[PDB]
């Protein structure tokens, strides 16, 4: 019962009992929360509350001091103190924004906005809030239970009443009953089992709660400058391949940390791995949230550095299946690539977090946490989808609140830059470059003259709430009969259903723009199925067509994205 007020440090014998995670508060600051918010129990060795038999008063505003014990108006002796008076509530020795994260609900965007621009204290308040938040909501939802089975990917269920029922996408994660995690997709439903099982009828399925483990380190360690490289090794045989980068390697070596703004392929991955050749003695933790990003940096470390000084971080609990090509669960190789969720305790001279705007500022105080390092470099682009946040349904959440690192880069800038896109033909890094970059990214390639674009709103269905539009893909398959070298393309939407649709009327491997993310088709094939707030979204828009290295065809809804986008029309 004897801690620092998450506010100020002042030491103290009170929490709040009556938020969801109970934090510190000293007198000066607890008071100003009791008083303006409707949290009114306070806690210290025993509660704040009535010690007069059967007596329910627990409001601190309505107590007192008698004499050792705590008493009501009704209950207190003649020589009682009033435990709040005088802008302190009584403790052992003797914030507008941190009643507003105390008591919000998470469904609005400016709740985000409030966790990312208060002190750094607060952002870890907010940031443990929010995930206990929303752990407790996956509770609400139902138990689904197995009626029949199908096949060995498809099967019927049967939905808890009372209680309502979750979106079946590959975002929500359930665990069948204790045969491990299972996953679904649209009266016949497709099954996939991170384990694979027998489906057996009764057997039921439940979204695993996980416990939200307390914040300790802050989501950025204070910025250090320094005059020279601090405990790094440079060298001057340094491969023709990376010379690009070298004046940024120095600058990573001459700060505690680093922010680097790579938009769609312009070399975050060679940025990253370059860095180990450059400070070749150098140990470097390589990590991100997904399987995926980390799988990512391995594939570009087997090209470039030494297989034996590497190893690959995979949970016991395993998911999905991972890189395969360095040794396993070696916490002490010089090259470890781990997802944050998994991180050793461990030191390093330089740890590289990769796709930083999938990261939320709980993912950065766990990385400060768990790694103690020399130097710290985000990689990823406040241009690019952040994760999502399952219980925000009211306003957009703007990119310099993803987390503290993208603040820091839409407000002050990135520390570094890369600005020249090696992936997409001109016409696409010319339409990004003026929608998310200001003009500031170059095209390497020159127009390939392979990217089109139609407008044609279709007809939108829906699957519960995620859309479909039969007639944009019924233009994509007119398109495909006339242009047999698309036969080949990867098709992507902003939804499931129309990409499960598009699946077996084009037969094309389908994927989410929020899926896409991080990978490249030498074609894509884009429906933006409807003309939403999620399929507008300039960062969506901007992942969405830069997966294309060679052509591009985008069936638009939006008549503003489709104007901007500087394709070659089509008609149909
Ligand atoms: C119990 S909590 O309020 O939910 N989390 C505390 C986060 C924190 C930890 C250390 C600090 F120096 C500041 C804040
Ligand atoms: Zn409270
Ligand atoms: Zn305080
Ligand atoms: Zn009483």
């Amino acid at each position: 019962a004897v801690g620092a007020c998450v506010l100020c440090n002042s030491q103290t014998s009170l929490r709040c009992g009556a938020c969801i995670r109970r934090p510190f508060l000293c007198c000066k600051c607890c008071y100003d929360h009791v008083i303006s918010t409707s949290h009114k129990l306070v806690l210290s060795v025993n509660p704040y509350v009535c010690n007069a038999p059967g007596c329910d008063v627990t409001d601190v505003t309505q107590l007192y001091l008698g004499g050792m014990s705590y008493y009501c108006k009704s209950h207190k002796p003649p020589i009682s103190f009033p435990l709040c008076a005088n802008g302190q509530v009584f403790g052992l020795y003797k914030v507008t924004d941190f009643n507003a994260i105390a008591t919000c609900d998470w469904t609005n965007a400016g709740d985000y906005i409030l966790a990312n621009t208060c002190t750094e204290r607060l952002k870890l308040f907010a940031a443990e809030t929010l995930k206990a938040t929303e752990e407790t909501f996956k509770l609400s939802y139902g138990i689904a239970t197995v009626r029949e089975v199908l096949s060995d990917r498809e099967l019927h269920l049967s939905w808890e009443v009372g209680k309502p029922r979750p979106p079946l996408n590959r975002n929500y994660v359930f665990t069948g009953y204790q045969i491990g995690e299972y996953t679904f997709e649209k009266d016949a439903v497709v099954y996939r089992g991170t384990t694979t099982y027998k489906l057996n009828v009764g057997d039921y399925f439940v979204l695993t709660s996980h416990t939200v483990m307390p914040l300790s380190a802050p989501t950025l360690v204070p910025q250090e400058h320094y005059v020279r490289i601090t405990g790094l090794y440079p060298t001057l045989n340094i491969s023709d391949e990376f010379s690009s980068n070298v004046a940024n390697y120095q600058k990573v070596g001459m700060q505690k940390y680093s922010t680097l703004q790579g938009p769609p392929g312009t070399g975050k991955s060679h940025f990253a791995i370059g860095l180990a050749l450059y400070y070749p003695s150098a140990r470097i933790v390589y990590t991100a949230c997904s399987h995926a990003a980390v799988d990512a940096l391995c594939e570009k470390a087997l090209k470039y550095l030494p297989i034996d000084k590497c190893s690959r971080i995979i949970p016991a609990r395993a998911r999905v299946e991972c890189f395969d090509k360095f040794k396993v669960n070696s916490t002490l190789e010089q090259y470890v690539f781990c997802t944050v969720n998994a991180l050793p305790e461990t030191t390093a001279d330089i740890v590289v977090f990769d796709e930083i705007s999938m990261a939320t500022n709980y993912d950065l105080s766990v990385v400060n946490a768990r790694l103690r390092a020399k130097h710290y470099v985000y990689i990823g682009d406040p241009a690019q989808l952040p994760a999502p946040r399952t219980l925000l349904t009211k306003g957009t959440l703007e990119p310099e609140y993803f987390n503290s690192v993208c603040r820091l880069m839409k407000t002050i800038g990135p520390d570094m830059f890369l600005g020249t896109c090696r992936r997409c033909p001109a016409e696409i890094v010319d339409t990004v470059s003026a929608l998310v970059y200001d003009n500031k990214l170059k095209a390497h390639k020159d127009k390939s003259a392979q990217c089109f674009k139609m407008f044609y709103k279709g007809v939108i269905t829906h699957d519960v709430s995620s859309a479909i539009n039969r007639p944009q893909i019924g233009v994509v398959r007119e398109f495909l009969t006339r242009n047999p070298a698309w036969r080949k393309a990867v098709f992507i939407s902003p939804y499931n259903s129309q990409n499960a649709v598009a699946s077996k009327i084009l037969g094309l491997p389908t994927q989410t723009v929020d899926s896409s993310q991080g990978s490249e088709y030498d074609y894509v094939i884009f429906t933006q199925t409807t003309e939403t707030a999620h399929s507008c979204n300039v960062n969506r828009f901007n992942v969405a067509i830069t997966r294309a290295k060679v052509g591009i065809l985008c069936i638009m809804s939006d008549r503003d994205l489709y104007d901007k986008l500087q394709f070659t029309s089509l008609e149909i």
